[PDB]
């Protein structure tokens, strides 16, 4: 297949650099498909794991919060607020704040407590989500 030069980069810094024969990244709701050939598409990146294939027939499991997402002809850029690989991805450091939702979910009591640990759930899920899946990959 054919390969494109790929660039993952954050408010931390860069992540990814390379060619890909096909990356998927989470945009305007959707799932954005890019292959090396597309043309230029600029839409917003939302909070969601992307995953970006090599010519090796390999592909690297990456975890984006979301912000802006340039395609280009034989280039491609996603910028998130906050980059993490999926063999950098402290699962650790989510389990934490997963319970710590759990744990303040079930105890709601007002509507701002929840809108917060509700969207630490979704955020912390994610971050597993796309471990688990790395690390395994066994669906």
């Amino acid at each position: 297949m054919a390969t494109m030069q790929c660039d993952v980069v954050s408010v931390k810094e860069s992540i990814y650099s390379g060619a890909v024969t096909m990356l998927i990244a989470k945009g305007a709701g959707g799932e954005l498909g890019i292959l090396p050939g597309h043309a230029p598409l600029v839409t917003l990146l939302q909070p969601g794991p992307i995953r970006v294939l090599l010519e090796n027939g390999t592909e690297e499991i990456v975890y984006v919060s979301g912000g802006v997402l340039e395609v280009q002809p034989h280039v491609v850029t996603v910028l998130a607020d906050t980059a993490i690989r999926a063999d950098n991805l402290d699962e650790a450091a989510i389990l934490e704040a997963r319970k710590n939702a759990e744990q303040l979910l079930a105890n709601q009591k007002s509507d701002l407590d929840s809108a917060a640990a509700l969207a630490a759930l979704a955020e912390t899920a994610a971050q597993l989500e796309t471990i688990r899946k790395i690390k395994n990959r066994a669906q």
